[PDB]
């Protein structure tokens, strides 16, 4: 592929030189034709960039974005002197989209755990900032949002590199966890200040996603560092608590709540999977599971306060049920006893019951939630079946399931 | 070697920085001294560049050209603000020589087929264009000729990179052939429009060389791709036809014809070489040989109608005869039956006779043509002897030789 | 590692782009905040640069310096529009310190033989020159000193790369020596002209260090080139002689003598190491030893005119004695006869006596000179003991030592 990108660079640079020449000559027809070439080059680059995004070669994607930056610069240089607002609109929107895509790449680079790609991407984002700055210097809010995003990314990167070097240097876990907490606290404070600054929904969405990625990166490097599970658990709980606080600030929209749950659940699941891989005693696993479910429930409750969509409620509840199913599957893969599984299953059902009691407001949603509860009970009983649990355990869980179903039906009879 | 080039770079940059300083001081003596230093640095670079050209390291030559470009930039920048026309004339001429050399390198990069070298060369050609643009705001025509050349190189690269990828992807040879034709026909019509747009004989020479190289590359990549001989033959005809059409526009000077036939001969030689290498039946080879020879004949005629020089006529005859002799020698090395050898020998004698009938205007040119015909007969008889052909075939050939020589004398009898 | 500095690059770029935005907006508060941030970035960079200097990774050191120069550039670019003096004062001082450090690294890179590091250092020096030039274009003497240093480095590097090439080519050592001699003579004439231009003690100190390093490099490359010991000795004499000339021209301050002596001693040591490793006859070693000591005494004699510092005189005598001790150590490691040991030891005592006669001016300085020659006598006797020289040789040397002490006491009786 690289030849095509290099050709597009050659083309776009030629378009720049031809445009500077055409500006010296006053040739509006050449300017029009190179503007067409520049748009078509940008189209070729965009089409290739989506292909690179599909295949996951970040270097090519970033290079394609740099071509898009260069093409935007040429288009903007033309649009500036021509006064053509449709070119200015196109370039500005393309630059916004590039900023979005490079931010997504930056999040992905953090998620994959190589910081050099993120740094390069962030450099390209500063080029995007230069293009944006020449495009619209009066949108101080966009600039400041990009700066906030950048500042957060830099803060995350500073913690990331510091931690990565402490790991490579073989530092004592006590120093590491003090640094990690200081990182989380600083990130939280920065995010909290950013939440005072900004009002773009997408900026907040991005911000929380970055924070979540920063917590996940900490989790990854800390876990690869091989620290004793007690430290992993303590950092995890602090991270979940921070994530809950920062969500309680930043989340106030359909997508933000849905994504916040998706993130917190993902990070919970990841952390529990790390505890499973290190071979932690099930007591710690169960504490993380409960504390995670409690946090999730508190978030679900918080998010629900604004709500008017049964559809969002349905998907949220579905995600909560998927979370419970995943949690039980992790304990089962972890070789947990049926008595640990029933304790967890009971708490999970009780959380589901409480979350249904918060969320539910129609018979239709009541049925859907009930069906989810029932499906969880089915999977839970299927775990007890797979471990060959005594019939009393099966009866206990089944009765609890029936009782929860009955109580939710009593609430359903109040709603209907 | 590169350390010397690197010192020359930093010397150039120090000349730039010291020239900023000297302008800020008003130190005309320092400007004179650093201008001498920059000329001498350029002289070192020019000698090293010609050394690199002799050794065939394109990277060194290109880097040395970039040094020459940077050196020219500072020289021209000083000369412009000084009003020094001798330095301005030196810089423009040197930059034009650099443009020639980079174009030749770009053609060589197409010939060697590593398109990354062609990309790097093309990038340096953009740098040449930038310095030229800062040199000549007035000669927009020369700049536009360079742009046309660049656009042709770009078109060639679009075909080249498309084809390279299309064969990396292992596509149907027929789909490849449709793309290759679309490349050639687009290139040809572009070249025709370029032939209207430009007027420098050398620019047209360059353009034709590029077109020839584009066909040559397509042929080489297609043949290395293992496409069946029918595709090679079809493309070869189309390529010859293209070369013929563009030559019929461009054949306005002695060396233009000489080059045109040389390039047609090259394409023909590569054609037979690939048909030999793939193991095609001599049936295809002999058809292509006839095609190439008759195109050559019609071009040789056409160029002769546009021209008068005795030495050109002599050279054209010589080249045509050497071409025919080499093509017959290739067919004989290709192991074809004696029948194909005599068929081609007869056709070649007829071509040479027609060429004599077009060219000949002095007893000396008659004798030279006769001597060439005799040399062709000698080589033909030598190949019939080496394959051990029946004596009747040998006699048939020498009789045809005498008959041709008789007809040459019957023409010459009008002049003598 | 590098990523830390890359974050600093991002912060620098961000500081620039935000400061250009803040200049479009009139945001004095942002300018103040980013200026503080840029100073803190420079603080981070300075500490990292000290760490790199300690670890001796020159690639990192040069990277860190370049990024420091970038940080200085943005700091100055902000301070210029602000009209702030203290930032300009800081930047100018820091840039001079960076120039000093990069020059030291350039000397070290000449020592470590990979001239690409010296080229990168030289590139950074040109970047420093741009920063200095945009900082204070009226401080022309500093710029001209940097130019003199650059010119000297260029002269050295041109000889260096020429020798590297002739050595790699396998040129006859006589031609290499002719080139090296011409290099040294050219370097001396340059150093003379530099000494006619400059008056900064540090500039002369740097200059002489560079000259000494150039001779040292020439010696090392010629020795690696396998030249016969006679050529090494002839070059060594020319080197000592030219080092003496340039030292005498440049030196008018205390540490300059101490360093000059140290450098001459180093070049003497390196020469003796070559003759020892190649297995030269001790006759050549004894010539080099005498010639070095003779020159050292000429320099010590010259230097004695410049100051009354007792500490300096004691240091010079100390270094002279260390030189004699090292010379004996090398001669003994060379397996030379007790006759060579007495020949050299006698000269060593005598040149020490001359050095005492020139330098000493007090009872305390007499006792120091005495103490040193007595220490030399102790080592000399220890060498004659370790080689197992016959008691008569031990006694002959011991009496000569006592007589040197007697002569020193004859002077001591006039000093007290």
């Amino acid at each position: 592929d690289d030849l095509l990108l290099k050709l597009l660079e050659l083309l776009v640079e030629q378009a720049r030189v031809s445009a500077e020449f055409a500006r010296r000559q006053g040739d509006e027809k050449m300017l029009e034709e190179v503007a067409r070439k520049a748009e078509e080059v940008a189209r070729k680059a965009e089409e290739i960039a989506r292909k690179a995004r599909k295949e996951g070669n970040l270097e090519l994607a970033l290079k394609a974005l740099e071509i898009l930056v260069r093409a935007a610069h040429v288009l903007a240089e033309i649009a500036r002197e021509r006064g053509n607002e449709e070119l200015q609109k196109k370039a500005h929107k393309l630059a916004k989209e590039a900023l979005r895509q490079v931010i997504e790449i930056a999040i992905r680079a953090i998620q994959e755990g190589n910081l050099e790609l993120a740094i390069i991407a962030l450099h390209i984002s500063v080029r995007i900032a230069e293009v944006l700055l020449e495009t619209r210097p009066d949108d101080r809010e966009e600039i400041r949002e990009q700066q906030a995003i950048f500042e957060l990314l830099i803060a995350a990167l500073e913690a990331a590199i510091r931690l990565e070097k402490l790991k490579e240097e073989g530092a004592p876990p006590e120093q590491i966890e003090r640094v990690a907490e200081h990182g989380l606290e600083r990130l939280k404070e920065i995010a909290k200040e950013i939440s005072k600054e900004v009002d773009s929904p997408e900026s907040k969405r991005i911000a929380y996603k970055i924070v979540a990625a920063a917590a996940e990166f900490l989790l990854k490097i800390l876990a690869e560092g091989g620290a004793t599970p007690e430290q992993l658990e303590r950092v995890t709980e602090h991270a979940l608590e921070v994530l809950k606080e920062v969500a309680k600030e930043l989340a106030d929209s359909p997508e933000s709540v849905r994504e916040a749950v998706r993130l917190i659940s993902k990070l919970t699941q990841e952390g529990l999977k790390q505890l499973k891989e290190i071979g932690a005693p099930p007591e710690q696993i169960e504490r993380v599971a409960e504390h995670g479910l409690e946090v999730l429930k508190e978030i679900a409750k918080y998010g629900s306060k604004l709500t008017d969509s049964p559809e969002l409620k349905r998907e949220l509840y579905r995600i909560i049920s998927e979370t419970a199913k995943e949690l039980l599957k992790i304990l089962a893969e972890g070789g947990a006893t049926p008595e640990q599984l029933e304790r967890v299953t009971k708490h999970a059902l009780e959380v589901l019951k409480e979350v249904a009691k918060e969320l539910a407001d129609s018979p239709e949603s009541g049925l859907a939630a009930l069906a989810a509860i029932a499906s969880l009970a089915k999977l839970g009983l299927e775990q007890l079946k797979e471990i060959g649990a005594p019939p009393e355990q099966q009866r206990r869980v089944t009765k609890a399931g029936i009782e929860a179903v009955r109580e939710i039906y009593r609430y359903g009879r109040k709603l209907y």
